């Protein structure tokens, strides 16, 4: 049941006896713009960035930030809630199935599921994106910026590398027609995981722009959904893509023209594992390239 | 560190070592259709119904499905993404600011925070409301309907009403009930309702604009200036049944009791939903008896 | 005249002689939501796929269900109002008109008309499509998915071979940044009906993304309006594009690059008997090739 | 089975063979024209206009022109496609529910049904509204201007009387401001059967209007849902509420402050059923007045 | 000084011996729809078709009409008032600005002016464009289809021939996905005459549809502003592009890759004259052609 | 047929004979911008202005300016396009349908119609609004500011007060106060005002709206039902001087007087103007007295 | 300490003590039209046009009319309100960071700063902008045309083309061909102009854009990542006249170049806008000569 403090604040709840403790708007304020800035400076020259948190960017962010303390984790994603599309599973229903080995992964951060045989089901994808994301967010290590957008990446000769990247508020990216002009701001980093999922008015971005900073030819594009040959071909393929960007997820489909796998994550947890080795096996170099 | 079984299969991932056990894509639909369905089945009549889950419903249902595993709770949340607006701090910034008492309950989701005196601060306000989130979604009387809008209520006679459920359909339906051709709502009856949509605004304080128009208020007092001070002692402390089978918590119920705003603070919002749960449990057996 | 028991029970209305047997509205939420998921169960595997519910979709369904009362048809419409863009005539009128042989079609289903000579006019564009439409959905084997719009395909090896659609609620669809990610789901199937009506924000969906899939090399596109060559054109050219991948009606015109016909619907119907035929003549070998 | 004669084309569909009979697109014109002409000219006065092809209206619609096939019958839908919120059941669902005696009137129509005990349902709204709208549009005295918008009501003194309505295509009521001044056509008629639905951008049209031109007090407003309470008091309630205006259908329940029912269609084809009693015990006193 | 007649109205205007004759709306109603019937039977079949209404087309809609009497000319206009960009001069201010010789045609439809020297000043560009409408449209052998869209052309073999348009309400054509679907109308005619201004969402439209039918390889876009070099340009090469379809105006200029001149509008006016001329010199040939 | 000097000038048409007399961009410029601020100039302070270029607008200027050379007449019409709702007829359709005595005023402007006994109907609404808007437009005392919004009047005292001229800017401007900074409109003096500006709609009935929410006026009667018979008598009959300085007429009269509508015929709108320009001229004299 | 008028004058507001002197709406008015149509007619052939009053074209016309009083300098600024980005600093930030040698830049403006060693930063962007914005509208050579977009450019042959001038029209005009009936520009015909509109999008890059879709260009490279380093650098050394009687500058060069872009760093827009200046300065007389 619930804990003793609790149940003795309850039957005070309604009465005179209850009462908040003196509060100054001023201190709300300021407890939250010096930390914010606190964050902003610290964060300013990171060692690992992650854009977007979804199923496949927490994933990461997780796995990083357990087996590297030691390291600095930005989490930049654009909207309000973290998350990306794994707070439903598919038709806005609410199943989540991840076909096995991925429930290694379920395990590892305490999500429970319906054994099946050759697939796992998880109450609901909630249940999976909200645990992982608590844990992530635990970490000392990380630090989650949402609300925020990745508008470009910060490049380097040697072909280029990239070193960083150009971020602002998620509504101001979205409006730089319906105000003066707003310049953006940035974080410089020796390595980028991208996964910011599947072609769209937001996804994509990281492979996107590869192609307008013409490094790129062309985007083989996401392909029709098979999940067979899909979700084994976006785990195995998560890589460092280009000197300092690794990308990972649906938005790999995009670049590697792999087939979608529609409403299974296996794929995008494993995913964000293997792109989490990827960043620790790339870092030590990228970072002295990079100072 | 990582688990033993983590540890030995990442290696494999980028080698042909690697492959997911074979499936057929009909597997996968009928494997959320059919537990979907049974949510649906089985929620059609249930026991408390949450609307809204932010900060306040969320907090609600915790405390709520903690003290009665054997009531079916059906939480129903607008967005795709649960959480209302405590996914941040104020002006986009991440630290999240209780107030004392708050901390208890933060002690009870198991929140970390640092105290500050008369207030404690959570490092992101993202970190509450997935911890709170997923203690919540642990429960076996718990099941979230995201991406579900509660459009109208479902009236009972004691010209009185008896709110006895909610009117439902898919968010994205709501959204556009003229971009395309008449699309009916959904029912869920329920003896108690709790709600907490959050105040005033396109989609937020649904039940108490909803009383308005249905003739059983004069009106809103609506939602007035920002003073903390007054505004979260107000809030907790008259959580309540506003009208039978309906109750109010959270920013919603500074609309019709016309109370002040908190802004980037969450007190108020937490204990507001310890009391919206208990005054669920109060009314119920009565509202149970009238429903059946 | 009216039914006895009908002309019996007016009176009553008006009184407090009427009433309603009694209700729970628990009790209609269940009889639809347990109906829909048994449809959904059902049909996640299923026999043939009609993209389409216009008046080529609606023929083609028509023909097919009657001469295979074995096979199971999911008809996947996108709008919540079935019919396609045959509810009108021309310019917002209603007159349809049907150039021979076209009526004897317009027999087979019952739908009347004045025989002009080398055309015959149906009174209103909306008996038709809502007469055909009451006869296919009358068929113990159709089903009809309405406000559900095909979001992609899904695929297999060998080139490729169409083995079913990813689905998803229509205004999901039209809403991909209006909320986070909301994933599709799907049904497999071993041919598959396409009849989205030309390129637009809806129609021509199959055939643009076997371009976008690339697959195609592009779309030759659908040319201006010539009625004699148009029709006779999409008719003669309906069949299987791609293995277990069958085009027919205005979409057809978009790959093919034959003309346009305006407010004729001949061609509309009887490629629609031809698409049945079709999926008949292609159904075993394809059933064969994705078991 | 199909017809022989369907069965001997089919074969020619794909072949040299096969061709349509010769045409030209100016005939195909004219064929539309001068037949929607033909109805603009015979209904500009009409004997009853219905507004709104829903459920309601519909229904309405069968009865009247099958109890008075002498009277010429004028729908006017706003909608490209008739049907109102009839496609479907609740929530993107297809089984449309029915409460006794409601079955009655599906027994009328001859849409079959599942005998559930209180109430029956119909494998698909679709199907009844598909069925019900092909024996209304065959009927000789009724014409259905669909893609057509009521934006006012023809009035006349004795408080004051309803004589017909206000027209124009929906899509220029929709753009009073995209463009110059468009007016609207007319239709005299002495009865006047609205049933448009509950209040909304389109809905529940003449009861609003007859507020803003200051004959109502207001309107109480759809209350809460409540099928055992909403469907009585719609049926029951349907009637002539001016001179010349009979509402029923779920429009009603605006003017009435009636509760709503949600996905059951069981009152809304009563209503109609009622609706168009009352249009006949109400014709002959306002044709005289009328004239 | 007014007349007599109106003078004696006057006074009486605010008395109660004023009064409308007696009218009832079905008969202005029919008064409307017979003749628009009449004009869209009769024109459905056209020897002229004149598609844009700005001053470009008027001027050869004037010219035309005039020289043969005998051929019925069907003017096409998209917006609901005609005139096209000739209501203004440059920069919202309204000073019609044309450089000689174009004062000869002012002279001939009777538009005063001040005389510059190399240029000639109309009071206000409503002035010409108001005249010039109100004598096209006198002329007994014109008919003014306004908030009238063409959305296609109707094409023939031999490459390809233009002999005809698709229409439909301008409205309709701006909505064909905010309904269902909504088919065009058809116009049959030997000679098109397509003045439909220059690029954007409605102009430029037969230019840029010989594109996406695959019969130009693209277009040279209009350039930019050299008024000395772009008008003789207009003018000097307004023409039959392809058989049945002459273009003139500023559409002209999309596929000529021709300077624009602004707020001058000589060129339009003299291209007009120069557009009539090219339809009679090819008349015979395409009408014999087209029968 | 046509005239022999452009007879002569065809032939050359499409030869490199046929060429355009030199131009300078700049010389066309100052040719407009010139005239324009001329007119700018002169019409700040007018003698009487018609806002609403439409049939009734259109007529009552064409009325006004021919009884009346000596007044300088300022048109401020929104659409860059004028002539209101007189392109067409009703749903699109062409024919104008007049009631009579209202073919006395079709005579008068020179416009031709098909007599059928009680009305008489105009080939295309289009041919009576060209052919007017041609007339007026000839008159030199009238000048026709299209593109040009009036957001609302210039007011005096004698709580009541008397309407001395409008505040006007382009209409693009009008449409668009929050998609850029503030900008300011502009101003006309003048001390009468005919407003016919077509019934309410996001255009229409300015003038008898801003009585309103000036607190002139109680509120708006609003346009009724519609019946050709009784509302083109009252109309016509009841156009006038609303308030000193501002006479409204056409179917802005409608919305304040709560008077029917007539749908698809013009009678009326051309009868009205007819009777607004005879109640300018009546007021004229002593408005202008007060306005200086 | 404020003035002894001003401290005077203060007392009286709010009393019966204070009025404005008399005035007449139609006065104010013509006070505006006559002194518009005068900067109308004298632009519409003039000497140098700057596109684009942002933080680069800002500079360049400081620069510019400082070393030719002589010169007519036009400046056509698309906004209501000018400056461009040079309004805050990143992310909606104030501070506005310069590397020097930019800081030789601010000391000519007179804006102060606080030096960092290798930069310098003004304590908020809208010092820099409201500074120099202020000193260049002082000028009596100097015209602001803002709320004035450039739909397109003046050209001349020697398929090589030379620019000459600007094709004008009222920015909301300009995003709404659509929105209304035909709406024809205005022109300016001059020698020289500098295009500094900032970097693609609905508005930015205008005249690279159109050197393209005029067919001048093959393509546009691209603006590219952000490297503040190379960026700066390139922006500035590489500024100049593309074509002949075009001079482009600031982030719109990066467009044409595919130079990387620098954030929240204004050092090389000011110095490329001195570098515009002195480019149209070394291009001018062969320009004019080449355009009389
Ligand atoms: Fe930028
Ligand atoms: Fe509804
Ligand atoms: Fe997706
Ligand atoms: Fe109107
Ligand atoms: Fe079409
Ligand atoms: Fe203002
Ligand atoms: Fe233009």
């Amino acid at each position: 049941g619930l804990s003793k403090p609790l149940l003795e604040l309850m039957p005070t709840l309604g009465t005179d006896a209850f009462t908040f403790s003196p509060i100054r708007e001023s201190t709300v304020s300021r407890a939250m713009t010096r930390r914010y800035f606190a964050d902003l400076d610290a964060h300013a020259e990171t060692d690992i960035v992650i854009v977007g948190a979804g199923s496949c960017g927490l994933s990461a962010a997780y796995v990083l930030s357990t087996l590297r303390p030691d390291l600095r984790i930005t989490i930049v994603e654009a909207g309000v809630a973290p998350g990306g599309g794994a707070w439903l599973g598919g038709q806005l229903f609410s199943a989540m199935v991840m076909r096995k080995p991925a429930d290694v992964f379920l395990d590892e951060v305490g999500v429970p599921y319906e054994d099946e045989g050759d697939y796992v089901v998880v109450k609901h994808a909630a249940l999976f994106t909200s645990t992982v994301l608590s844990k992530v967010l635990q970490r000392p290590n990380v630090k989650l910026f949402n609300a925020t957008t990745v508008e470009d990446l910060i490049t380097r000769k040697h072909k280029v590398r990239i070193a960083g990247v150009v971020t602002n508020w998620t509504l101001v990216s979205m409006h730089h027609d319906d105000q003066s002009s707003m310049d953006p701001n940035t974080i410089n980093a020796p390595v980028i995981i991208s996964t910011t999922g599947h072609d769209g008015p937001f996804g994509a971005f990281s492979v996107k722009r590869l192609v307008s900073m013409k490094q790129m030819e062309r985007l083989n594009g996401m392909r029709g959904l098979d999940m067979q040959s899909a979700e084994d071909a976006i785990v195995n393929n998560t890589r460092e893509i280009v000197p300092g960007l690794i990308v990972g997820g649906m938005e790999l489909s995009e670049i590697d023209g792999a087939n979608r796998m529609g409403p299974t994550f296996g794929a995008m947890a494993l995913s964000g594992v293997k792109a989490a080795h990827e960043a620790i096996r790339v870092f030590d170099l990228r970072k002295a390239q990079n100072d």
